[PDB]
């Protein structure tokens, strides 16, 4: 809408207080004219319709329990906009400034969040699984890194590439939540799953297998639930990311780590110049080589820190 750029104050869904960038006509509308072409939260009401209604309020503070999860998916989608510009120098998911939608209060007691082609969309979870998902910082970027990914590599969402997909979107989400430095961790999700129960996650890069998901190729799913496993077989690329990072030895396979920001430029390269919609995990560990090999050299410690990541997660 056309109005003037303010800034509003709220709360999150974790009760932490925040400013948010709004537009005044009439109302406030949660409509950051900042980044880009635009940030717009859009409030779904419980229903399906997408996206909804263009976030307003009569006052410009958001501290309301209805409010809570629309203060975190704009100002989280805030953050995942800087991160790329800031660190990869990519303007939007497309590269050209898209605007950013998101809608939050979707569905009824919605314990998933999803990219459907045109926006980012959050459930409220059920109050035992999840609570409200834009509560977390990686759930967010992860959302907005599938919209990355398919204006890129376009990975098709089943089987390897669908597994790839998932990974990246929890690489860039974890990225994201190390940039914003609160807490961060290898784990996925952490901070709306389960409030019943301390200490989980959804997923852990770290050590997959906490979850049950594989961290070797030789445990990989091969059914057809999960679009082929994409939340299960990327355990595996996952666990590969975070051996190029932080290092270990994994099944007597030793990876000297080289951290997160050179991990996040190999990885953002391979996306960018290098995969495919078809690409499977041994073209995956090829196109981190070749991206490690054009930043740092082909006898560079990063190039022998991928191949030794994808040898200790059983990727030739
Ligand atoms: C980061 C996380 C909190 C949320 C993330 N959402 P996502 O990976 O983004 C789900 N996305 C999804 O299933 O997309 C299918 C689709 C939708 C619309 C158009 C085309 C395809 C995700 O991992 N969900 C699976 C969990 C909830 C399980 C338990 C596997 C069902
Ligand atoms: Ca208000
Ligand atoms: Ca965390
Ligand atoms: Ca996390
Ligand atoms: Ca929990
Ligand atoms: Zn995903």
């Amino acid at each position: 809408i056309t109005g003037t750029s303010t800034v509003g104050v709220g709360r999150g869904v974790l009760g932490d207080q925040k400013n948010i960038n709004t537009t005044y006509s009439t109302y406030y509308y949660l409509q950051d004219n900042t980044r880009g072409n635009g940030i717009f939260t859009y409030d779904a009401k419980y229903r399906t319709t997408l996206p909804g209604s263009l976030w307003a309020d009569a006052d410009n503070q958001f501290f309301a329990s209805y409010d809570a999860p629309a203060v975190d998916a704009h100002y989280y989608a805030g953050v995942t906009y800087d991160y790329y510009k800031n660190v990869h120098n990519r303007l939007s998911y497309d590269g050209n400034n898209a605007a950013i939608r998101s809608s939050v209060h979707y569905s009824q007691g919605y314990n998933n969040a999803f990219w459907n082609g045109s926006q980012m969309v959050y459930g409220d979870g059920d109050g035992q699984t999840f609570i409200p998902l834009s509560g977390g910082i990686d759930v967010v970027a992860h959302e907005l890194t599938h919209a990355v990914t398919d204006y890129t590599a376009g990975l098709i969402y089943q089987n390897e590439s669908g597994a790839i997909n998932e990974a990246i979107s929890d690489i860039f989400g974890t990225l994201v939540e190390f940039y914003a430095n609160k807490n961060p961790d290898w784990e996925i999700g952490e901070d709306v799953y389960t409030p019943g129960i301390s200490g989980d996650s959804l997923r852990s890069m770290s050590d997959p297998a906490k979850y049950g998901d594989p961290d070797h190729y030789s445990k990989r799913y091969t059914g057809t639930q999960d679009n082929g496993g994409v939340h299960i077989n990327s355990g595996i690329i996952n666990k590969a990311a975070y051996l190029i990072s932080q290092g270990g030895t994994h099944y007597g396979v030793s990876v000297v780590g080289i951290g997160r920001d050179k991990l996040g430029k190999i990885f953002y390269r391979a996306l960018t110049q290098y995969l495919t919609p078809t690409s499977n995990f041994s073209q995956l560990r090829a196109a981190a080589v070749q991206s490690a090999t054009d930043l740092y050299g082909s006898t560079s410690q990063e190039v022998a820190s991928v191949k030794q990541a994808f040898d200790a997660v059983g990727v030739k």
